[PDB]
């Protein structure tokens, strides 16, 4: 058992509706509103081909950068310095105001969710994740603090063989919704977690995408909120953000945290100008200055061992859902497969988003080639 | 086999992507841009409890008309007096903006989709489904005319108890990602069309929601475009609409013509605001004006044998998707189960759109308190 979760809607029972009761009342009144949460749905556009280019300002610096865009599956490209949006890149077929999916750069909105609870008091970083979650008892996540988890130090048993259906990543996407069920599988992302083993170590930085969508269920024992909810109310609502944002859900309502939420380039970021403003958006306070100064100042340089990360950046390291390279200009970045990237610039007061689709979800190649992009990008923003 | 079909994207294979799919190139560009239509979704609202009531002017005439529409679980109701909202309604905890699922009022959409290629040349109702759809052969549909088909007087063999997972209604649902499927189901909405059969007679009404599907996918041959795009284009695109529409689609992407499209109670309201501007929106012509008068004027009287329909509507019938009650004031009206109406009133030169969540599918009960409500706010919109 998993315990006690947010209903899909008021006074709804446990996992209602499912994909065989939607109809049915009493959950038809609420999915006939939200059936896109129920099956797969497309745009019927409103609108009655060709990219769009406005590098402007750095285009003098960096003349080729149209071609290093398309050369990395550039799909969305902008920068944000200051308020102002001062460089755009759209490829063909993608409109400006058109959604991405953000793969892992949706775990750095959670981490920020988490650090709004933090501010009022109703998670404690220092207490074990048993604390808010007791179901967790018995699993790899009995034992670590919600720190460790903000922070990825923790040893778990997670098979990253894609390929291999056994595999815990495979196994995370079908528990989800992202890939087909096989016979067997947990029944939701909340089961999936429990099944998670470890040699019980921490204190190493692993990462694993698990860990987001644990903080994403702290989040919701500690509000009573859907995820969905919590991540609009804490975040999104206060962003004055030009579209909603989406995020995919598993069987029972719970959204995938960990890498499901999709949204505009600029839209995103709104996040990232909430961050060089010491944690205030237009709607009001996300997080306090302190989680920012935090995310900033990075986590334990020894914790990071992950050389894929490294070999570019030495001084890196990560904290609270967040990248830190701890190079000379302190950059830090959201960071998801395919390049997806919410990069700060914090010298230059900036935001660099950029939302691709690489074949491969990594390689070293993609991130040389995507980091020197965004390194260039941030130095041809500095005064000269 | 069921023949060549709109790609998903540019250049892509015959079914692809898949829920299993989606992250592999080349499919992932596409994907990643529009992923709700793979993964079940839900929106993450930009926007940080009570019943909305502006009935106004025919409030002095309808006093008890909130309760009425309580009683019949509305959900979204507006009144559009030639192009002038005169009154609107929405239930606590569904906003003016919301979407909400037309279930059949869907067929309407699509058939003006068909009389907008009919208007083009691009379909002769007299020709034969199989014209247009060779597949179809040996299928009920092998024989019976397009019109035959927009009018739906073919003799199909169609199972309506859905409670029997083996009906034709049921496994209709399955094989469009409706409900869940069961082994042996067919894979996806055009070969369930397939499986169908039926007596060889012609001639009188049978409402059947595969026949809009059939519509659809003659829709999809002659002009290549995935039906999803060709409402948009046919129809959605020259509304100038507040919002896209939403549709749900099959494991191929299909969409779900029959009774799968979400859209706003304000925007459907711009296609009956078309239908009595002789075909035409802001957009642009959608139909022609032969077109909406062969609607307004009702199909053949005979055919109609619906006793659930011609007991409150004697001189009622169907035609190319529409109801037509063949009433007093000429009364039209796009009907979907658990109160979704788009109805027409020429006469005051109004469009009445109520949709609902009743918890019943059907029942005379219902149609009975439904059709007095949009009867009586019709008559209270006459000059007096």
């Amino acid at each position: 058992s998993t315990g006690q979760h947010p209903a899909r809607y008021p006074g709804a029972a446990a996992g209602e509706p499912t994909l065989d009761s939607w109809q049915e009342p009493p959950h038809n009144r609420w999915a006939f509103a939200h059936l896109g949460e129920m099956v797969p749905s497309a745009a019927v556009s409103r609108r009655p081909g060709h990219a769009l280019a406005r590098l402007g300002a750095i285009a003098a610096q960096l003349p080729d950068l149209e071609q290093r865009l398309e050369q990395t599956y550039t799909d969305a490209f902008l920068v944000l310095r200051g308020t102002e949006v001062v460089a755009e890149y759209y490829r063909a077929g993608f409109a400006p105001d058109d959604r991405h999916l953000l793969m892992s750069v949706s775990k750095s909105l959670c981490g920020t969710v988490v650090g709004a609870l933090v501010d009022e008091g109703r998670i404690d970083p220092a207490q074990p994740v048993t604390e808010y979650v007791p179901e967790l008892a018995g699993s790899v996540y009995d034992g670590p603090s919600v720190l460790q988890v903000l922070d990825m130090q923790i040893s778990i048993d997670y098979n990253e063989d894609y390929v291999d259906p056994a595999s815990e990543v495979q196994t995370h996407d079908r528990s989800a919704g992202w890939a087909t069920r096989r016979h067997g599988d947990p029944a939701d992302t909340y089961e999936f977690l429990t099944t998670l083993r470890g040699d019980g170590s921490t204190g190493e930085f692993q990462y694993c995408s698990a860990n987001t969508d644990v903080l994403a269920w702290i989040v919701e024992r500690v509000t009573g909120l859907r995820y969905v909810e919590a991540l609009s109310t804490y975040l999104w609502a206060k962003l004055d953000a030009d579209r909603d944002a989406t995020i995919t859900v598993d069987t029972t309502g719970f959204g995938f945290a960990n890498g499901g939420v999709s949204c505009t380039a600029r839209d995103l970021a709104r996040v990232g100008r909430m961050m060089l403003d010491g944690g205030v958006a237009p709607g009001g306070r996300v997080v306090s200055e302190d989680w920012v100064r935090r995310v900033l100042a990075g986590g334990s340089h020894e914790a990071m061992t992950d050389k894929g990360f490294t070999n570019t950046f030495p001084d890196g390291s990560y904290t609270r859902q967040w990248w830190c390279t701890g190079n000379e200009r302190g950059n830090v970045s959201g960071i998801g497969i395919h390049g997806q990237n919410l990069w700060l610039d914090p010298l230059t007061d900036s935001v660099i988003v950029k939302l691709s689709s690489w074949p491969d979800p990594y390689t070293e190649h993609w991130h040389r080639l995507q980091n020197g992009i965004l390194l260039d990008v941030s130095r041809a923003l500095d005064a000269v």
